[PDB]
């Protein structure tokens, strides 16, 4: 119980951090896409 686990979506705009089976995600940091 650190904040996540599954696998939830993290909105940040240009990138996601998505969640893991342990909290911690994933935020990858390239470039925006089209709105």
């Amino acid at each position: 119980e650190q904040e996540c686990t599954p696998g939830q979506t993290k909105k940040q705009d240009c990138n996601t951090c998505n969640c893991t089976p342990t909290g911690v995600w994933a935020c990858t940091r390239k470039g925006c896409p089209p709105h």
